[PDB]
C-alpha cells in the first residue's frame, strides 16, 4: 500500500488497494425431502423413535404459518445512502420469490429434479435459476424407518435406527427454526440453508467469466457472508426454500480510503477548526469513481476490499483534486467548521493522525520500552513503524501493523488562514468556498457602511 | 395499493396500506424444573450418563452467576427518535423483573403451579401475567433416573437411558447457554425459552378483542420476532425466566410511504438543488397521524404493515399538505438544499425514481429483450410495468414487482423558480418559506442600500 | 442515585453512579486437538462411526479456505464517533493475529504446551499472552476409536463407541461452523470457543490490581460478552485460534447521564423552541471528564455502567457548568432551535419528561387506579413515585421503578428570553452563545440603518 500524510487539509490518504465489487445475485432453489411422516402412527407408549418422530411431525405442522410477504388471513452524502444496500437486497430477493411462489413455477421446478439432483433451470421471467435437491431424510423414511414401524410399534429393541433418525432429521430441525425464529427472512446462510460442497457448486455455476469464478471459489467464505434465504413454502411433504448468493463481476480496480481529524489553529486564545467530511472508501470503475460513505459496508481482507455497489454515491473524477490543493480547487471540497477545539485520535491503515490541544497530554510509546516521547501541540502523523501505542490523557490506542510505505505532502494548514475572530458559526457539511464567501460577504457590507460618510 | 408521483416535489406517496401498531406488552413466567440432579454422584469411571449428568450439574452452577439487573459483590426529526423503541422496550421488561424477583411473588407463582402447568396471576402491583411451568426432566430425573442409579453406578448396560436423558436435557441446556452467552437479557424469542405451542397458548389470553387474537394466532411469527427474554433467577432447582410479547392492539388503520430523490434546476451551468426530508411512514390513529422517521422500525409483510407505537413523532393533520402543495402551504415542509448535483436511485414500492444530471448515463431495461431505453436529464419517474432494471452508470437496481396503480401529478418543479446565482448556502433540515426568507432578506437588503443615493 | 430536573434548559441529570472502565486487552490462544482422523478409512458401508468421522474430516478439510485476514490465491460529536469502538477493537485483534501466524510463534507456543494444558507464554513482539490446548478428542481417538476400527470395519456391534464419537466431537463441529459462517471473525465468545471453567481462568491471571480481578471473576458474563475470536489456522491436525477479552482495569468512579426535550415559549401564537444536544453519558477518572455521546456503547448494571474508553470524548470540566447556568456560563453549550413544537417523552431514569404541546393531550395514571390527572401545556418532569405510565394522545410509556432522590432546580426557561418573531431559522449543534449573537447582530444593522437619516 502507500499513505500520504496531507498536511494542509490535515488528514491522510492510503492507497494501493483493489476492489472485489458485488454486480448481481445468483438465485439456488433448494427442495428438502421429509417423506410420508404424516402417514406413520404409533402406538407402544414412550419410546425413542417415537420422540424423534412427534418432532419431524410438529417441525411440519409448525412451518406452515411462516410466510416472507404475506399475511395469514384464514447534501449529506451519508444521510443519502444508510439504507439502500439492505433495502435493495431484500426487494430482488422477494421480487424474484413471488415468481417462485406460483405452482407453474413449483411444478416445473420439481419436474427438473425428478430424475437428478441438481439441474438449471428457467422460470417464467426469463430468469435462470439453478435448482437442487436434498433426499437424505426422504429416502431413510421410505426404504429403513417405515419397515421396522409395521404394526405401530416403536418400542423395539434396535436402538440403531433410533440413533440414526437422530442424525438424519438435524438439517431439516435446523432449517425448520431457522426460518420459524426470523419470520421467515433469514439475514445470512447457514451451514443447514447451504452447505459447503452446494455452495462450491452453485459458484461453479454463476454468470461470470473464469478469473472471478476463481476467486470466489477460492474465497467462498466471503461469497456465503454475504447471502440470504428466503422460505417459499411447504408443498406436500417438501419444505422449499430459495438462497441468494452475490456475484462478484468486477475485481482488481484501484481503490483508496480518505481519513482525517480535526484541524484547529489559535490565535489570542480564540481557535479557527475544520474538519473534513468527505472520508471513506472510494473505488474506481471503467472511468467513473464511486464514493462509499459509510464505512460499515465496505470489507478489507488483505488489501482487496469487498465492496458493495449499491451503497455507493456516484462522484466526478474531480473529486480527486480535494487531495492535492484543498484550498483553490474549482470542486466542492466539504468541511465542518467550529470555534471549540476538539482532541482525538483517527486510525488509519498504515499509522494515526493525533489531534492534541489546549487541556490535554498526549505520548507515543512501544511495547518493550514504554513511553517514547511526548507530542506538541497541533496535529501529528505517527507511523505505525515508529511507536506502537498511542496516548491521549489516558486512553490508549494500539496502532494496526501493515507494511507499506509512508510519505508527508508539505503544506502550510488551511486553518491557519483565518482570523479566529470574524469567523462564521459552527457549519455542517458546506463546501469550503461558502466559508470564504460568508467571510468576504461580510467584509463586503462592513467596507459598504465605511464608504457611505455624507 | 396506489402510488402517485409528485413532480413540483419530485417524490412519490403510496397509500392503501393497513396498520398493525403495537400498544403494550404481554408477560410469561417460565418455571422450568431440572429435579435432584445436585444429589447424584457416580463412582464407576467415565461413561454417557456420567458425561450427561455433569453436564447438567454444571449447567446449574453456571446460571447462579448471571444477572440481569444487578452486580454481584459475594429539529431533526430521525434524531429525536432513533433509540426509543428498544430503550423503552428494556425499561418496561426490567421495570416488570424487579417485581417479580422478589421471594413473596416467586412464592405466590409457585403456589399457582402447584396442582397444574398454566395459571394466570396477579403480581403485587397488579399487573396480570400468565405463569406456566415445564416439568420433563424433572419428571424424568425422579422416575427413571434416580431409580437407576443406585450405588453410584453408571456404567451400565442399558443405553436407552443415556440416549433418552440426552434427549431430555437439551431444552435446559440450550436455555442456560441463550442466557449465559448474552448476560442475561437475550434479544430474541428462540424455540428454546418459549417453544409454538406455548406461544399460541399466550396469545390465546392477551387482553384484546377478538379481531386482533385471530390476526396473531394466524401470524405468530411476527409476534415472536419482536420480543425478548430476561432472567429472573435460580432458585432451588428450578430457573425461573419471563418472556414479552407485543400486543397488536390496533389493526387495519390506514398509512402511507414518502420517498423522495433530489430536484436540481440548471441555469447557465449553475445547480439549485433541492431534496425533501419528510421521508418514510405515515399512519392515522383515531383522527391523530403518527409519523415514523426512521425507516428500520416498520416493517411491511404485503399490504400490512407492522409498527412499533414507542417509535413515532405525533405530527399535525395539515402535514399532508407537503403532498399537494409544497410551496404554498402554510405548514413548514422540511427540505434540504445543495447547489451541487447528485444522481441516483430512489426505489419505491411500485417502481423507482431516476436522478440523472451532469455526467451520468442512465437506462431502462428488462430480463428478456435486455436494454429497453436511455432516459434524459432530470429526473423521471419509471413503474415497474414499464421496466425491470434500472441503471445509472455502471449500477443495475432491480424494481420490486408489486402490482397497484401508479399517477402522476402534474406541475413545474420548485427547483425550478430558483435563481442557481443568489442561492443561499448548504442548508439541513429547514423549512421551504425560511429559503424564501433568505432570498426575500437579500433582495430586500440590496433595495435598501439602492435607494440611499444622496 | 440522586435526579435534579434542570428547569431553565428543560433537562434532567442523574448522578451517582459507578464505572467500570474498560483499558485494555487480553489474549487467549487455544489450540484444539482432532488426531489422525484424516488418516482412519471405513469399509463396511453405512453406519454410525462412518457418519459421525466422515463429518470430522470435513470439518477439517472445510476450515482450511477460511481466512481472516488475506485473500487465497491457492463539529456535532455525536458524528466524530460511531465507529471509533469497533474499529479499534477489530484493529487490535488482528494486529496481533498478524504476529502469531509466524511459524517461529506457533512452534513456541505449542513447544510450551508439550506437557501441560495451559501456560503464560510471551510472543516475539513483548507482548504476553495466555497459552491453552484442548485435548479430549485427539486423546479418545489415538485411544479407542482407532483400536476399535481395525480393519475398516466400522459397522460394529458396539454403538457405545458411536454415541462416544457424537458426544466428544461436538465442540470441534460447533468451532468449525462458528468460524465459517463468520468469514473467521466471530463477533461474540461462545461457549464453544470458550468455556466457562476458562474464562475463569483467563481472568484469574489479568495484568490488573486485585479488585478489578475480583469484580471481574464475579461478573464474568460482562467480561464475555464484550470479546470475540479470530481464526489463526489450522496447523498440521491442530485448529489454532484466538481470543480477545476486555480488562476493566478502571473501576469505581463517578459517572452520570443527562436526559432532555424541547422547551418551547408561545407568544401571538408563534413558537420559539430550543433543544439541548449533549445528552448521554460522562465519566470522571484521574481528573478527567470524558463524554460518551452514543448511548449504545454504555450498559447499566445496577448503578455500575460498562463504559468503552475507545468511544468517548475528552471534554474540559467547565461543561458541567451547563447543568448550572446554561445561559451565562463561558462555554460552547450546544443546543438546536426551531419554530416548531414537537410533544414528546424522554424517560429519565427516575421518571419522564413530558412535553405537551399545540394539539396534543397527555395524562398520567397507574394501574390499579387508571387515569390519575391531566397535565398542562409546557414541559414538566413526572416522578416515578405518583405514577407508573404517561400517556401522549394514544401512546403509553411504562416508567422504570428505580429507588432513589428526585430534586427539581427552579428557575424560568431559557425560551421565554427569546421574541418568537425575530428567532433565527433552524440551527443544528450550535453553541447557544451564537443563537444570542445572532439576534444581536440584526438588531444591531436595523440601528444602523435607524441612526442614518440624512
Ligand atoms: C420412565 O418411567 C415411566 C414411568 O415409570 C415410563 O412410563 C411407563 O411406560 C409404560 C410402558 O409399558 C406404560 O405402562 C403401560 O403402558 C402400556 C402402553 O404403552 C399399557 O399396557 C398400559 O397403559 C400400561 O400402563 C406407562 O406409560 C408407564 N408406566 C407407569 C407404571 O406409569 C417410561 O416408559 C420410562 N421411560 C424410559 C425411557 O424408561
Ligand atoms: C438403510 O437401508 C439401506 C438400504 O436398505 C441400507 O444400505 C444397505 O446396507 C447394506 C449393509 O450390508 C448393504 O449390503 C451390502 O450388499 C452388497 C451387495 O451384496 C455387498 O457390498 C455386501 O454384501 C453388503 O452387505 C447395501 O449395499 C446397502 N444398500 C442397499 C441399497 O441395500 C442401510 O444400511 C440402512 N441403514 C440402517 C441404519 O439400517
Ligand atoms: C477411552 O479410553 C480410556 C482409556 O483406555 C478408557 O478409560 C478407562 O476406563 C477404565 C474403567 O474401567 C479406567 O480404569 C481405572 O481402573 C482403576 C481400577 O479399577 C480405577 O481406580 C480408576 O478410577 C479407573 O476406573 C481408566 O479410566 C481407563 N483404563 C485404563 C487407562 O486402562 C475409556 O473407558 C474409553 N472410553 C470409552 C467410551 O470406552
Ligand atoms: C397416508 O395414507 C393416506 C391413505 O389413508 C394417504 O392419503 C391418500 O393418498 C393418496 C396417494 O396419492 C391420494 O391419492 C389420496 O387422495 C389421499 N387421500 C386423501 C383423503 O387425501 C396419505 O397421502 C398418506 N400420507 C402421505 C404423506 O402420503
Ligand atoms: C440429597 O438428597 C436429599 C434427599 O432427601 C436432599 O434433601 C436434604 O437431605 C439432607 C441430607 O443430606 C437433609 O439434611 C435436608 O434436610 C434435606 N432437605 C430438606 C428440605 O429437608 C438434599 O438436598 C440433597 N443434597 C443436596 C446437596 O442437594
Ligand atoms: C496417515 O498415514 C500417512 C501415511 O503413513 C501419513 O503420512 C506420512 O507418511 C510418512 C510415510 O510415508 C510418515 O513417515 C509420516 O510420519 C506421515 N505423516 C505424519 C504426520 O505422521 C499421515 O500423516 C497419517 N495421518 C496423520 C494425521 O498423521
Ligand atoms: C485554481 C487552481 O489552483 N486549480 C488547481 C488545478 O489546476 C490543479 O489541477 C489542482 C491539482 O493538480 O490544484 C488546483
Ligand atoms: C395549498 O394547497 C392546499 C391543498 O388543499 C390548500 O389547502 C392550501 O390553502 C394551499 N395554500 C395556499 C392557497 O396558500
Ligand atoms: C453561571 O453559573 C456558574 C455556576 O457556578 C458560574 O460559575 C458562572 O460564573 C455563571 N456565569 C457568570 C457569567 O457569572
Amino acid at each position: 500500500l502507500k499513505e500520504s500524510y496531507l498536511e494542509e487539509s490535515c488528514s491522510t490518504i492510503t492507497e494501493g488497494y483493489l476492489s472485489v465489487l458485488r454486480t448481481g445475485w445468483y438465485t439456488n432453489v433448494f427442495t428438502l425431502e421429509v417423506g410420508d411422516v404424516e402417514n406413520l402412527t404409533c402406538s407402544d407408549g414412550p419410546s425413542l423413535i417415537k420422540t424423534e418422530l412427534d418432532l419431524t411431525k410438529s417441525a411440519l405442522r409448525e412451518l406452515k404459518t411462516v410466510s416472507a410477504d404475506q399475511l395469514r388471513r384464514r447534501f449529506v452524502l451519508g444521510a443519502i445512502a444508510l439504507g439502500r444496500a439492505t433495502a435493495a437486497a431484500v426487494t430482488a430477493g422477494v421480487a424474484i420469490a413471488k415468481t417462485i411462489r406460483l405452482e407453474s413455477e413449483v411444478t416445473a421446478i420439481k419436474n427438473a429434479l425428478k430424475t437428478t439432483n441438481e439441474a438449471v433451470s428457467t422460470l417464467g421471467n426469463g430468469v435462470r435459476v439453478l435448482a437442487t435437491a436434498v433426499r437424505e431424510l426422504k429416502d431413510f423414511v421410505s426404504k429403513n424407518l417405515t419397515r421396522a414401524i409395521n404394526k405401530n410399534k416403536c418400542d423395539i429393541d434396535d436402538l440403531k435406527m433410533a440413533v440414526s433418525f437422530s442424525q438424519f432429521n438435524r438439517r431439516f430441525l435446523n432449517v425448520v427454526r431457522q426460518f420459524s425464529e426470523n419470520a421467515g427472512i433469514t439475514p445470512a446462510i447457514s451451514l443447514d440453508l447451504m452447505t459447503d460442497a452446494e455452495l462450491a457448486r452453485a459458484i461453479s455455476n454463476m454468470p461470470t467469466s473464469a478469473g472471478q469464478i476463481k476467486l470466489m471459489l477460492e474465497n467462498r467464505a466471503m461469497v456465503r457472508r454475504k447471502g440470504f434465504g428466503i422460505l417459499i413454502g411447504v408443498y406436500g411433504s417438501s419444505v422449499i426454500y430459495m438462497v441468494q448468493l452475490p456475484i462478484f463481476g468486477v475485481i482488481d480496480t484501484p481503490c483508496w480510503i480518505v481519513k482525517a481529524a480535526p484541524s484547529c489553529s489559535e490565535k489570542k486564545g480564540n481557535y479557527a477548526c475544520l474538519l473534513r467530511e468527505d472520508q471513506g472508501w472510494y473505488c474506481q470503475n471503467a472511468g467513473s469513481t464511486v464514493y462509499y460513505p459509510n464505512e460499515k459496508d465496505c470489507e478489507t481482507r488483505g488489501d482487496h476490499v469487498f465492496c458493495d455497489t449499491a451503497a455507493g454515491i456516484n462522484v466526478a473524477e474531480q473529486s480527486k483534486e480535494c487531495n492535492i490543493n484543498i484550498s483553490t480547487t474549482n470542486y466542492p471540497c466539504k468541511v465542518s467548521t467550529g470555534r471549540n477545539p476538539i482532541s482525538m485520535v483517527a486510525l488509519s491503515p498504515l499509522g494515526a493522525l493525533v489531534a492534541c490541544y489546549k487541556g490535554v497530554s498526549c505520548s507515543i510509546g512501544s511495547n518493550r520500552v514504554g513511553i517514547i516521547k511526548q507530542l506538541n501541540k497541533g496535529c501529528s502523523y505517527i507511523t505505525n513503524q515508529d511507536a506502537d501505542t498511542v496516548t491521549i490523557d489516558n486512553t490508549v490506542y494500539q496502532l494496526s501493523k501493515v507494511e507499506g510505505e509512508q510519505h508527508v505532502i508539505k503544506g502550510r494548514p488551511v486553518s491557519s488562514s483565518f482570523d479566529p475572530i470574524k469567523f462564521p458559526p459552527d457549519q455542517f457539511n458546506v463546501a469550503l468556498d461558502q466559508v470564504f464567501e460568508n467571510i468576504e460577504n461580510s467584509q463586503a457590507w462592513v467596507r459598504k457602511f465605511d464608504e457611505i460618510l455624507s
